[PDB]
């Protein structure tokens, strides 16, 4: 699955973001803690390469590692935008 | 196969390098035209992720795209360190 980044949330010193993502279909919305050397900004597409390795906007060279995920809740996003900063 | 970068060769404006690589065993030495956002320096290891997608020193987030390859000849390296700069 490809995921559209619906919301982003940053780190003050880390390479991490916390992302709200939803599938094409948007049946499924997830919160994900990711790590990348490149910026992923809302309206970006993440496409699977390998196990938890994704690329940004189909650029294979711009990879991101999913460090963890959960499905979305309004509260869990704020729970998770805490551990983030 | 993993490849050890034996020699590197740069681009003045591109994201490209030309690399001499050899397999562990060093039976096989190749010249390769690659593209990366990260630096690959001699004594680096490139490990396969996917088709022509490699990572540097087993860092999945530091990917490189092989744009083309040939086996090594002394002359072909200089032939190729021309197209490079």
């Amino acid at each position: 699955m490809e995921w559209l980044v619906k919301k982003s949330c940053c780190n003050k010193q880390d390479n991490r973001h916390v992302l709200m993502l939803c599938d094409a279909g948007g049946a499924i919305k997830m919160i994900a803690e990711v790590k990348s050397d490149f910026a992923v900004k809302v309206g970006d597409l993440l496409s699977p390469l390998q196990n938890a390795l994704y690329c940004i906007n189909r650029e294979k060279l711009h990879t991101v590692k999913v460090l963890s995920a959960s499905s979305y809740s309004p509260d869990e996003w704020e729970r998770q935008c805490k551990v983030a900063g």
